[PDB]
């Protein structure tokens, strides 16, 4: 009988992911793993690993998708993942299902080195999951296993376990800082659930983490609202529904971002603004650092109420209250919106997330995309824009969208509470 109904009259895996997954990535992933396309974050992980040997810290609320960012990089180059561990129940379940799958792995500690140990030196096995106890007491193996047959690279799970100041401190990982003396080219994939900005920060230092990429994904963020609204063609017209009078000045409910795709277009909304005596400030690439790094301390501070920003602005601020996202103009794209809209409500109260958008947005201008000359990146390109434009378009769940796209299938079907309500987004709420 038929499994799915996925496909669409009108509608042409691989698509949304840069660069791509290779015929042997995928047929790869189908033999061993059982799945037929890449999740971005998954991409975006394993992409890290294999090309940059980059570290990451991984902030994954559950196991749905998880053990895939880990286990497929050393399975494609048919080398040797090491995963640290405390969790011994769940690293059994693992190794078994992994062995049911044909990729040989196991379970290496004192107790288990007669069976396993010479297998492991001489490369019989493509994932060896380990306490960080054992870890700590074998750098020697590890610089052999590194030297004779090349880590892929290192997975430390539960990392938020290194931080003193966390909730579920071990002694054990204490020792995990040597990984990176030891193995200075062995990339370490970090994996915890907390998305504590001082964890994550506590995890980097402890692990002696190099410039690591920060993901954080399957939550499923239910007290953000999601609408999309038709430009008017006047900026006051526009922003003035966001608004309320005090005093002799006009405010935001709460700490706001207003992203724009142009420089121009920063100045031309922060000028509008400022006729309303609004506390806020510009940011982009053409400031200085003094000044770029001044409206971060102020907005921080709550000095500034409302960030008018390229889509340079963001990655270095922490701030847990952000009430309000405003798109001033379509997004880049669906990647750049869902990394845009993920800084919004980090505190878990109620914020929103507006694109003000017109047909007409340089963001959905495909003149610019057909002067690329490079025929995978032009066609790359045309298919984000058009999966942009899908999205503003759509009179079906924003959430639905974005979840469906970004997330495990299970972050959808494990949300109650949130879709089909009226704080959901405005197609839910029509
Ligand atoms: O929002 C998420 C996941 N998420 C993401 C982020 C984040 O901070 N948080 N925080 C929480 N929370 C989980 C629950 O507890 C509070 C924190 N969840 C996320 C960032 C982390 C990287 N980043 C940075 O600037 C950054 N930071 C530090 C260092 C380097 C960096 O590059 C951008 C924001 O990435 C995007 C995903 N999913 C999500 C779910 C539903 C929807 C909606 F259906 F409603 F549309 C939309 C989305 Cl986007
Ligand atoms: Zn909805």
């Amino acid at each position: 009988e038929d499994d799915e109904n996925e496909a669409n009259e009108g509608e042409e895996d691989k698509d949304f992911l840069w660069p791509a997954p290779n015929e042997e990535q995928v047929t790869c992933l189908k033999m061993y793993f059982g799945h037929s396309s890449f999740k971005p974050v998954q991409w975006k992980v394993i992409h890290s690993v294999l090309e940059e040997r980059r570290d990451n810290v991984a902030v994954m609320a559950t196991g749905y998708g998880k053990s895939l960012c880990f286990q497929y990089p050393p399975v494609y180059v048919g080398k040797i993942g090491l995963v640290i561990s405390p969790l011994i129940s769940l690293m059994e379940d693992q190794v078994l299902q992994l062995k049911m799958s044909n990729i040989p792995a196991c379970f290496l500690g004192s107790a288990q080195s007669e069976n396993v140990l010479t297998d492991i030196k001489l490369g019989k096995y493509r994932i060896v999951y380990v306490t960080p106890e054992y870890c700590s007491g074998n750098m020697g193996l590890l610089q052999q296993l590194e030297a004779d047959i090349g880590i892929t690279l290192i997975a430390v799970d539960e990392a938020h376990c290194i931080s003193e100041w966390g909730h579920d401190f071990r002694d054990s990982f204490r020792k995990l800082g040597s990984l990176k003396t030891a193995l200075p080219m062995v990339p370490i994939v970090a994996l915890t659930a907390t998305a504590s900005s001082s964890i994550r920060e506590d995890i980097v230092r402890c692990l002696n983490l190099r410039n690591p990429q920060i993901t954080c994904t399957g939550f499923d963020r239910p007290n953000l609202y999601l609408e999309v609204r038709r430009k008017t063609g006047n900026i006051l017209q526009d922003l003035q529904p966001f608004l309320v009078k005090t005093s002799s000045h006009w405010e935001f409910e709460g700490p706001t971002i207003i992203y724009c795709p142009s420089r121009k277009m920063t100045q031309q909304v922060t000028g509008e603004l400022r006729k309303l005596n609004l506390s806020c400030g510009t940011y982009h690439a053409g400031m200085s650092f003094s000044t770029r790094k001044d409206i971060h301390h102020r907005f921080v501070r709550d000095e500034i109420q409302c960030v008018i920003a390229t889509i340079a602005f963001g990655m270095g601020i922490n701030k847990a209250d952000i009430r309000q996202v405003i798109h001033y103009g379509a997004p880049k794209d669906m990647e750049s919106y869902y990394q845009e809209i993920g800084r919004a409500g980090r505190d878990g109260l109620q914020s929103s997330c507006h694109v003000l958008w017109a047909p007409a947005d340089i963001n959905l201008n495909r003149h610019l995309l057909t002067e690329i000359r490079n025929e995978k990146f032009r066609l790359y390109k045309l298919k984000m824009m058009a999966k942009m434009e899908k999205y503003l378009h759509s009179s079906r769940c924003r959430r639905q969208i974005i979840l469906s796209h970004f997330e495990d299938k299970q972050v959808q079907k494990a949300s109650l509470g949130i879709m089909g309500t009226e704080k959901c987004c405005d197609n839910c709420r029509s």
